[PDB]
């Protein structure tokens, strides 16, 4: 049911060496991967290789597992292989900027979360879903979509040569899939509301404890969401043209709604693209503002991803006010 990748696909990844010129702006949270198409898999390799060391995992079978990640995403509008990588290189960004506070197990068991959070999405939200009854609905009652996308991420794993875990101790084995698990259940916004919350009463309270096993999945759940939204955290241009491919997708959802006979929300009907610059600005306000917020008081180097959010939300005002 698994697409795998050709000998050609994973053997070229091996051989890529990516630009020196690169090397040096992959570090930067504002980084687009956009203008470099061709490298985004060697990207990820070399994310792999500076934050988790270069014999981290075994090369083949590290290549074969990201060359079948990136076949089984599909040819969508938003949740495709691009924003895997895109999310990737966010957490990749977090984690050199606090490298430390995080155990070898957990920055690769991140990285992998990130690239294969979005597995098989098909462009279709929870909301769609369970609205009408889908098979994946009735398997996964909550976080639907996110139990799917963990599914397919151990359907990959299991793929002949694909186990880059493998070589890790039964217990590290076990702790790292468990580490991807909640990492990409906490990928659904719909945790992400109760999660900011406990986090910034425990950060205010001063109760909050890295060394507590809850509150670091907390804490890695809200850098999940963060990660995962970091579209609104690039120069305003990237932040602009992304923002049309996650509407495309909703729009397109919003027709098969209108097909059976139910009216979408206003995000995700295409005959009510004016009410998008207020959209934005409530999803700013409401999740990506405070998100940022609460990371970059627990996690202070993440502060330039808060910066560029606040500035993308000023945009947005500024299209409301007749400025664009
Ligand atoms: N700029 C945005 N405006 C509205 N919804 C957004 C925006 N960026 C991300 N999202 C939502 O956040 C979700 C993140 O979950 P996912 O990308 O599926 O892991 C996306 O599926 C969208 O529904
Ligand atoms: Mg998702
Ligand atoms: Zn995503």
């Amino acid at each position: 049911h698994m697409s795998i990748c050709t000998s050609e696909e994973w053997q070229g990844l091996m051989q890529f060496t990516l630009p020196v010129r690169l090397c040096k702006e992959i570090e930067l949270f504002h980084f687009d991967i956009g203008p470099f198409e061709n490298m985004w898999p060697g990207i990820f390799v070399y994310m792999v290789h500076r934050s988790c060391g270069t014999s981290c995992f075994e090369l083949e079978k590290l290549c074969r597992f990201i060359m079948s990640v990136k076949k089984n995403y599909r040819r969508v509008p938003y949740h495709n292989w691009k924003h895997a990588v895109t999310v990737a290189h966010c957490m990749y960004a977090i984690l050199q900027n606090n490298h430390t506070l995080f155990t070898d197990l957990e920055r690769k068991g991140l990285l992998i979360a990130c690239l294969c959070h979005d597995l098989d999405h098909r462009g279709f939200s929870n909301s769609y879903l369970q609205k009408f009854d889908h098979p994946l609905a009735a398997l996964y009652s909550t976080s639907t979509m996110e139990q799917h996308h963990f599914s397919q991420t151990v359907s990959i794993l299991q793929l002949e040569g694909h186990n880059i875990f493998s070589t890790l101790s039964s217990s590290e084995y076990e702790q790292v899939l468990e580490i991807i698990r909640k990492a990409i259940i906490a990928t659904d916004l719909a945790l992400y509301f109760g999660n900011r919350k406990q986090l910034e009463e425990m950060y205010q309270t001063g109760s909050l404890n890295l060394n507590n096993q809850s509150h670091r999945d907390r804490v890695i759940g809200l850098m999940m969401t963060a990660c995962d939204l970091c579209s609104v955290t690039k120069l305003w241009p990237v932040t602009k043209l992304t923002a049309n491919d996650i509407y495309a997708e909703f729009w397109a959802e919003g027709d098969e709604m209108k097909k059976l006979g139910i009216q979408p929300i206003p995000m995700m009907d295409r005959d009510k693209k004016d009410e998008v610059p207020q959209g934005q600005l409530g999803f700013y306000n409401a999740v990506a503002i405070p998100c940022y917020t609460t990371l970059t008081q627990i996690l202070p180097p993440t502060e330039p991803l808060l910066k560029a959010c606040r500035d993308n939300l000023s945009q947005w005002e500024k299209v409301i006010r007749g400025e664009e």
